[PDB]
């Protein structure tokens, strides 16, 4: 992948394949993400359907089509404003102790002789934490990890990131069943003037959408630190913060995102018609030499690091403070807990947008 990025960055940073457009350079990627008025996120007809959702003309639909993720201002701002305080670093700092108790308790369950740290650490941690934040009880651990696995690029349902079917209907059942027992954020949404369909989409989004991505951040960090042999240095020079950011830049859990043009617009030398999809390659932009010196090297204390792995502009990941925090703690406790790590086996997440590991088998010595 990355060498193709490197080539496209040289020869067409903005590229039409006869179907859609694809952007590879940092400058044009950031331009696209921030120009919400020409590059829309409304890929699921949320705005056009909003009124009929609220007045009940629309009786049945896929709840996760209608969230802040697939909306433009003002609807987007109004939706996000309901939970932005909760996911701020100031408000999350309360959780540090809980996140840390949880982490070390998850480290305990690990067999240093041989274990899968995706299964033991990286998967359960984001799930335990978001459950705590939302007041939504992990009743069945297996259901929750299965629900988390529904999150995927969907060709070609362009706004959609949830696989449907019986497991999805189970998730809807679960959420209807716990609406009223939730923490205050859930109460905000439940008591709002949103349609029930939107209420479901909103909760499901917060509950589930961030699990695998955060899990991937943790896994990719473990991989990158091990391969490039930085564990000691990170621990000794205390580089956690900047290292995690370099992980995010180098191994982004979300490889790319997409927009649709609201009007004919100009990007670089190219002219993009209206109604065209524009795929924006975060992973490629994160290695643009114009912005990142030695962009193909992993510098654990890289600075500056204005990477795009949480996006840019009004859609800048709501979970970024949370993901950074969980990851920071996970790594810290991990690097303190073990001295030696060898990688026995890996199985990658196999699809196109999500970038991480289904299995990461290690041998660690105990400390
Ligand atoms: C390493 C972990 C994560 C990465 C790499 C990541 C990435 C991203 C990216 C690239 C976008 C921009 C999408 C776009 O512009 O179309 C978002 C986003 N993300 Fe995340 N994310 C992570 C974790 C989380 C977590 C933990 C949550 C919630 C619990 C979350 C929820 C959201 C939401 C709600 C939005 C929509 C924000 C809006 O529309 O204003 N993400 N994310
Ligand atoms: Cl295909 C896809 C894209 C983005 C996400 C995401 C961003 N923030 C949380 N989840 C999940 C799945």
């Amino acid at each position: 992948m990355y060498d193709w990025f490197s080539e496209m960055r040289k020869k067409d940073p903005v590229y039409y394949d006869g179907n859609i457009w694809q952007v590879f350079s940092y400058r044009y990627t950031k331009e696209v993400l921030n120009n919400f008025s020409k590059f829309s996120s409304d890929l699921t007809g949320y705005h056009e359907r909003l009124e009929d959702l609220r007045n009940g003309k629309i009786r049945f639909d896929i709840p996760t089509r209608y969230t802040m993720l697939t909306s433009d201002p003002p609807l987007h701002d109004e939706l996000r404003s309901m939970s932005a305080d909760i996911f701020s670093p100031q408000k999350l700092q309360t959780l540090e102790t809980f996140i840390r108790e949880t982490t070390r308790s998850l480290l305990d369950s690990i067999d240093p002789r041989e274990d899968d740290i995706v299964k033991k650490l990286a998967v359960p941690l984001p799930i335990i934490v978001i459950s705590k934040i939302l007041g939504l009880p992990i009743e069945d651990k297996e259901k929750f990890k299965e629900w988390s696995d529904l999150v995927a690029f969907r060709l070609g349902k362009p706004g959609e990131i949830f696989e449907l079917g019986k497991k999805y209907l189970e998730l809807i059942g679960y959420v209807k069943d716990h609406l009223n027992s939730g923490t205050e954020v859930v109460s905000r949404v439940v008591n709002s003037n949103l349609s029930d369909i939107e209420k479901l989409g909103y909760i499901i989004l917060l509950l589930i959408a961030g699990n695998e991505t955060t899990t991937n951040l943790i896994s990719n960090s473990v991989i990158d630190f091990t391969r490039f042999n930085l564990w000691q240095r990170i621990r000794e020079e205390n580089l956690y913060l900047k290292a995690i950011e370099e992980a995010l830049r180098y191994s982004p859990p979300v490889m790319r995102t997409v927009r649709k043009t609201k009007e004919r617009v100009k990007l670089g030398d190219q002219t993009i018609e209206e109604g065209e999809y524009v795929r924006v390659w975060i992973a490629s932009a994160n290695r643009d030499e114009e912005v990142f010196h030695d962009g193909e090297k992993f510098i654990p204390d890289r600075n500056p690091n204005p990477h795009l792995s949480f996006g840019s502009g009004i859609h800048l990941c709501l979970g970024a403070p949370l993901a950074r925090l969980e990851a920071r703690i996970a790594i810290e406790e991990f690097s303190k807990r073990f001295r030696h790590i060898e990688i026995l086996d890996t199985e990658k997440v196999p699809n196109e947008v999500l970038n991480g590991y289904k299995r990461l088998v290690v041998r660690l010595k105990s400390n």
